[PDB]
């Protein structure tokens, strides 16, 4: 059963929204501290840069998006163990 | 932006659990009353039969899965406009 897989203690909210320019902040909690997740938007992998911060505070897994414009404006999931959620960012 | 395509007025849980045998009632609420939607196991589309039974009340958009075994432990995913949402299905 796909429960003895569970990875999220929270997941991501069904939706956000930001300004343009503005930053948005999501995130999720693991029930394992040391467990590694990846962030995707459309189905491409993000990475650290000056967009993208990425934090891992405890179980905690944090990443900002940062000067938010249309093309951020899209579907976002992040990966854990064999699980994945996803969200939905409307950028104003 | 998305936000003039949101189509989901609540969306699934993020996991359900049902007994082996068992049935399980997921449901999604649309903003329009008329809207279709899609349901999904795996990325392929479920159709009425005995297993599957839907079911449309007003915005209420309704899923039973019938006599639940691990061939139905999966994820699901439902679309509806230009949106979906998904689940974990745990059967024990």
């Amino acid at each position: 059963s796909g429960s003895s897989g569970a990875a999220f203690a929270k997941i991501l909210d069904p939706a956000y929204q930001v300004d343009k320019g503005g930053r948005v902040r999501f995130v999720v909690e693991l029930a394992d501290p040391k467990l590694e997740v990846k962030w995707y938007k459309n189905g491409q992998e993000i990475r650290p840069s000056t967009k993208y911060i990425f934090e891992h505070k405890g179980c905690q897994r944090i990443l900002f998006i940062n000067n938010c414009q249309m093309t951020d404006d899209s579907e976002y999931y992040v990966t854990a163990g064999d699980e994945k959620c996803s969200t939905e960012l409307f950028v104003r």
